[PDB]
């Protein structure tokens, strides 16, 4: 049988960018109906329409026992009090787990259940966050410069977007006070 | 609805330590067998036997699409002319795959596949290996302090050490000349 070639690529973990990757990006004008303050999106948009994140994958084919790799750079800033996330999701297969290694800048990960179960998981570099089956993640950058970090995941997990593009989390992180806070979303 | 909880640990990117890991120690003398030059094996293990590397795991139940993750120090030294190396294994679900980052040190992989045909991946920190499904993987250090790096792998992938116990890899990793060489193991 053939197979696969094994090979070794060099992750600056103060750019996150990798070689031969798919380079995906996020601006907040892709991001319509995720953020509390519509007002303040929409503003942002027609000013600037920010880089919200980058993403570098690394991925295989949909394969049982197969893994796939991205680094992730998750851009400073804020929609009103709501610090920059990424959209978030569930795994297509529900039941796949994730491993995320942080790298660079101040952050920290959301994550809720199907039943809106939330955790709140801070993230500095060498943090290394178990993400269980079933449970929808978003990354928060919580900081003033560059949230980076790697996530290895299945490669048969996938990406469901679609309920929490809907309803968001149940949680919502903001600077409230002088204050990083995470409180219940007022639109859940 | 149980599910289990999401959690982040502190990875010392300096010392490979995960407080409140399985902590593994793999001493010289655990390793008959496995290096070339046997009298050299026997009289570094009678005069010192030195830890040749340590693992801290966080290991979850052998289930499909989980995850499980680990740092190995490493070691630096020599047995005769050879690199001290982890005791590398096949995966016992073989098509399982696996994702290394390296964090410090100097080292690489050695990866074979189930017909004896070997690869070598130089790692320098930052670097990423893809193990694909099917590949034996030992990492060597070829440095002379320890070689510290984070693997990613299947929950359910197993590890199988027989048939690498007996007969090792087709390639080996010396010093000769003051050279680092990936040379044929004269054993094959
Ligand atoms: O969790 C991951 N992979 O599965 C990550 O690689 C995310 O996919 C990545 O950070 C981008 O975020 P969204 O996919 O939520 O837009
Ligand atoms: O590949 C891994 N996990 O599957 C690694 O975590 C290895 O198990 C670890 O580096 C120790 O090497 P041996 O298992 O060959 O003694
Ligand atoms: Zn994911
Ligand atoms: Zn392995």
């Amino acid at each position: 049988m053939m197979y696969k070639e094994p090979f070794g690529v060099k992750v600056d973990f103060e750019t996150g960018i990798i070689e031969g990757a798919k380079k995906s990006v996020r601006r907040l004008s892709d991001m319509e109906g995720y953020f509390v303050d519509e007002r303040a999106w929409k503003e942002l948009v027609e000013k600037e329409d920010p880089v919200v994140y980058e993403v570098y994958a690394v991925e295989q084919e949909e394969k049982e026992g197969d893994l796939n790799f991205a680094t992730t750079v998750l851009y400073p800033g804020k929609v009103g009090k709501e610090f920059f996330f990424t959209k978030g999701h569930f795994h297509a297969k529900l039941d796949r787990a994730e491993v995320y290694v942080a790298l660079k800048g101040k952050g920290g990960m959301l994550l809720q259940t199907p039943e809106g179960d939330a955790k709140w998981i801070s993230m500095e570099p060498g943090t290394v966050v178990y993400v269980p089956p079933y449970w929808a993640h978003r990354t928060v950058n919580i900081g003033d410069e560059p949230f980076i970090f790697l996530a290895i995941y299945p490669a048969d997990a996938g990406h469901d977007y679609g309920t929490i593009a809907e309803k968001g989390f149940s949680k919502i992180v903001i600077e409230e006070n002088g204050e990083v806070k995470v409180v219940d979303n007022p639109r859940w």
